[PDB]
């Protein structure tokens, strides 16, 4: 087999023939198996919201061209995007809520093992949202910044405040005036999935600005949930390590963590160090912690923990017969880790009640019992590192060098060495100058119908070839972290000459005789909200809406229910954003109009559908100059 | 065509011929065009949960054997399932939440036209709850009741209210054991959303123990939704009507009020009253209301208006030619109805913000302009009419006599009179001897795959000879009164001879000369919190829980999301629950266990599957008689 053809990343693809000597079944195996896909699924036209269905439509020639209801194609596709919004817009709830209900307990004294770890950054929120400070203690203006993230979920006197007050006011204005801003997070969801049930809303531009109303509370609880864990763990600031599977070290024992909160894999980091003697008791050189998926990013950006894989790719780390344990919360876990741990050795551990995986040991993680509940599992790692006493494992001696947390704070503060009192002045001159193309976001998954990584870095390179400032997170960050994006050795190789030219600037201005990275890592998947306030920051500055700034998006692999939520916002807040694969919506011509034209007359963002990254590219650099053109600058 | 194979109520076959005719496609049509349907979604085994999909299971043979992400048969199938029961509770929040600010307005001085009709409810509603009457006037006691409403959407410092003071404590207890108690309405929602998206749980017990939960977060909606209305429009009592669409009238302006909501057909009732001098200017008799659906039946119980149709038969009115207007806020409308319009004269108008209807005219209904919104509503109807003046129509002459109003406080002032201290002992005494074998109710819609009302009427009349006490809701109330069921008249051929005993013995001591009618129809399927509060009041009065009562529930034509909710709940608050068409769920056998079988040891009731009604009858008697037998009677 031709394992690039799977994943571009050479450590993934010597899994991959590791795993295929071995006879383990991989993810990439199970997409063969499905082809062909259904095409009715693929293009949207397909509806199962009630018991009359199955109900499908064919995309073209004869009957079924309705739905037994009489729904029509562009219902059917619309109410079935809407509900993936819904879903991505609970997920961030869930995380959101978690964490707010962990720094609720943490002031009340009923969880020790957490405390407010960025003081300014918790009297900054509480200044946003209206919450006085002055003559306050601590712990009561962190109550009540709790009470705010938890009313935001349902309706009260105002709407969502992690929309309202994180967004220009003109932009509010244009939203409030197309009825998009949210009343409540989980009012939203309900009343997405209410208004999609069967005998409901049947006209899709009805159906749509419902969903785009719902993205912005998926933004509001990605805001809430990068806001609450910068407060409990510290707002990050600039950290170097390294990614891929080589970080991986056969005479440690191994502990990934893996999913979302960093409620969870915070905690494993410090009580991980606590450990360390009882680990060389157990024969090993102590305990390396090393992180997937977004989890992974949040330790990353916070304390230098090394990235081991992301999304597609995460059984490869498993199939090195090195990792001793996987530590799971929730979200964007591949269920074949509880049965690929059988034949590898490792133990998978979930954590959380909502989030069971069959074959996989549960350890309840009680934030009151943090440090007890973080020892128990550390235990069971230990064990499974002794069982693997004598047996030869195979780690790729492949890594990158990673310079990563870069987030709004920690980018205003390097700027600020070129101007102090007006750090995003020397941003400005250098879109202006033509040193700063624009900008442009790359987020969200990877997808087992594209090889991994290959759309991310395709069309960063050729932004970066054009002087793009790049910006990433979530697995969109670990793409590139992997292929050395993240590696400032790389910027002469990467980036056009006034791009080298202002990262060099500004990394001189910081002390580091060298530049700063090709692309900047802004965190994981709810830190897209911290590209959301450098935006409104930049947009505040120069006293315009979002949607006139040459600023782009790109979920260039999307695949969870989170990246179709993440997309829409990114639209409704303004920008031309690109995704890389089909979203379900080619069956309506009607909604693909909408979504990639029309909304512009609503919120000035539009998706962007393109499956080929060289086409992506320049259809983004196109979006951009159109922005530079219509902001009278040269491009 | 032999229209008998579409529906048994002979008015809907005539316009079956007569749509046939005007080549009119109807939901028969559209469904026969969709023939054969997809077994993958039949069975449970398609996930379209993220990018990568769709997924799909063969339930026998060769691969694909599991989704691309490792998700299982079990997993699949469990997902698919609670994001239906989410779904069926959302359509619920949003019915609840509706009244809830409609009460809250209406005290508030923000809504005339809305007033406090039935303070003996609200005054026990408040007790219930544990809100204080005391020396406290009416419009804050309200207040405090509607907040409470509210505050069950999030959530807060105790469980949702309208689960825990509405079961008896010996099953609130059981559900606590288990985890099943919903913390919030809109919160369980929400975290079904988020635990059933990509890489999430996927262990088939822990996905469907959330299932449960959020199927009391249903309830809890459709018991706030009842409690909500009666306090507004007045608690239902024994009426005489009519159904089918001969009730509909040539010479008047016929209005159908179709969807769920009473806070609007209750104003469109009292204002077409009103409005009767201005509909005879026109040439009308007077103004018609008739009733399609839930909302028809609201009317129906409070103030007898006449039920034109139901469910999968709704586009039959139209085919008349005599509807000239169809009011409809959400939920169960066909959107064939907009388009049918264009043919048939008739003016399809919506009047809620998340549910419109591309080419039905809206007119926005704002509880604080009800009756200026009623009005231009009503004149649209009137100058429809006028644009029939000289048409033939087609009514057939087919009609029912309907006792309803059996709310559960009627049902309990009617067996007062037989024991005025101890109102529910006469029930009891007669089930205890035999003359009442069990109690069955039916419920939920029409399924265009099931011959219209065969099923209940099948299942009905075995009950009823067998000496079973059947009350029914919705669309099973719909089908029943269509047929007769609900005519006193027809006591002595359906009833077995205790059952008629009991029933007149019930009517000759409420001064009728008659019996009560065969079946008591208990309202909408928001007041299928009706039957769960006399079942609770019996459990109360005998001492025991609902899983020791000879009590069923059969939804034998379901359809809709809020259907599964429905049967869900039922299990969950422990009946043995018929449903008589294929829940998508065939695909995984541990599942298929869990609910029809291993489910009884954790809340004592269980899924009967079966889609034959003789046998379905069969097994619902014998469910009676083992419950019967675990009290020690004879059967
Ligand atoms: S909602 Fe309409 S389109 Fe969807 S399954 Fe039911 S009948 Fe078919
Ligand atoms: S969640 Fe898993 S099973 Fe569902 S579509 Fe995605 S890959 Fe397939
Ligand atoms: S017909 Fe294949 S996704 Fe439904
Ligand atoms: S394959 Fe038909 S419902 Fe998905
Ligand atoms: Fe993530
Ligand atoms: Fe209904």
């Amino acid at each position: 087999a031709r394992q690039n053809l799977k994943s571009t990343d050479r450590a993934v693809q010597q899994m991959l023939d590791k795993a295929k000597r071995e006879g383990i079944q991989t993810v990439w195996d199970r997409y063969e198996a499905m082809k062909p896909q259904c095409g009715f699924g693929e293009t949207g036209l397909c509806c199962r919201h009630c018991l009359q269905g199955p109900c499908r439509i064919n995309p073209f020639g004869d009957e079924p061209k309705v739905g037994i209801c009489g729904a029509t194609a562009e219902v059917i596709v619309a109410r079935g995007l809407d509900r993936s919004i819904a879903a991505g817009a609970a997920g961030h709830s869930g995380h959101a809520k978690h964490l707010a209900h962990t720094l609720k307990k943490a002031v009340q004294g009923k969880a020790a093992s957490y405390m407010i770890k960025d003081r300014t950054k918790l009297h900054s929120i509480a200044k946003r949202l209206g919450i006085p400070t002055e003559g306050q203690k601590d712990e009561d203006i962190a109550l009540e910044v709790a009470k705010a993230a938890l009313a935001d979920f349902h309706e009260k006197d105002t709407p969502v405040l992690w929309v309202t007050t994180v967004l220009p006011p003109s932009r509010v204005k244009v939203l409030s005036a197309h009825g998009l801003i949210p009343a409540g997070i989980d009012h939203e969801i309900a009343e997405i999935m209410h208004r999609t049930s069967m005998g409901c809303d049947a006209d899709a531009q009805n159906l749509l600005l419902g969903g785009l109303r719902c993205s912005l509370a998926d933004l509001a609880g990605c805001y809430m949930g990068t806001d609450l864990a910068d407060i409990l763990f510290g707002t990050p600031a600039p950290v170097v390590t390294e990614s891929n599977l080589g970080v991986l070290k056969a005479d440690a024992v191994n502990v990934a963590v893996h999913g979302h909160n960093p409620v969870l894999s915070d905690i494993i980091v410090s009580v991980s160090k606590e450990m360390e003697n009882e680990a060389r008791a157990a024969g090993a050189t102590g305990i390396n912690v090393v992180g997937i998926c977004c989890t992974g990013n949040e330790v990353l950006m916070r304390h230098g923990i090394p990235a081991c894989t992301h999304s597609v790719s995460q059984e490869m780390a498993m199939i090195t017969g090195a990792l001793d344990a996987m530590i799971l919360d929730y979200q964007c876990i591949q269920p074949s880790v509880a049965t690929i741990a059988e034949c590898t050795g490792t133990t998978v551990i979930t954590t959380m009640e909502m989030s069971k995986i069959t074959g996989a040991t549960h350890v309840n993680f009680a934030e009151e019992a943090a440090v007890e509940n973080a020892k128990q599992i550390l235990r069971l790692a230990i064990d499974t590192f002794k069982r693997r006493k004598g047996k030869p494992v195979e780690i790729p001696n492949i890594k990158t060098k990673v310079v990563a947390g870069f987030s709004t704070e920690a980018i205003i503060n390097a700027l600020s060495k070129l101007n102090a009192n007006d750090p995003l002045k020397p941003l400005i001159d250098n879109v202006v100058n033509g040193n700063i193309r624009g900008v442009c976001l790359f987020a969200g998954c990877n997808n087992v119908k594209v090889p991994q990584d290959q759309n991310f870095t395709t069309i960063a390179r050729k932004l970066l070839k054009q002087n793009v400032l790049v910006v990433a997170t979530g697995c969109g960050a670990g793409a590139l972290m992997r292929h050395g994006f993240m590696d400032p050795a790389n910027v002469d190789e990467l980036c056009g000459d006034g791009l080298k030219a202002v990262l060099t600037a500004i990394g001189e201005a910081n002390g580091l005789g060298g530049p700063l990275p090709p692309v900047l890592h802004m965190g994981s998947c709810v830190d897209n909200s911290r590209a959301v306030a450098l935006v409104a920051a930049l947009a505040n500055r120069l006293g315009v809406d979002l949607d006139r700034l040459p600023v782009v998006a790109s979920a260039a692999e999307a695949m969870h229910e989170k990246a179709v939520a993440l997309g829409t916002w990114a639209v409704t807040i303004g920008l031309p954003t690109h995704i890389g694969v089909l979203p379900p919506i080619t069956g309506s011509l009607p909604v693909t109009q909408i979504l990639t034209s029309s909304v512009k007359d609503i919120t000035g963002g539009y998706f962007i559908v393109e499956l080929d990254p060289e086409t992506a590219a320049d259809k983004l650099l196109a979006a951009i100059n159109e922005r530079r053109a219509g902001l009278g600058l040269p491009w």
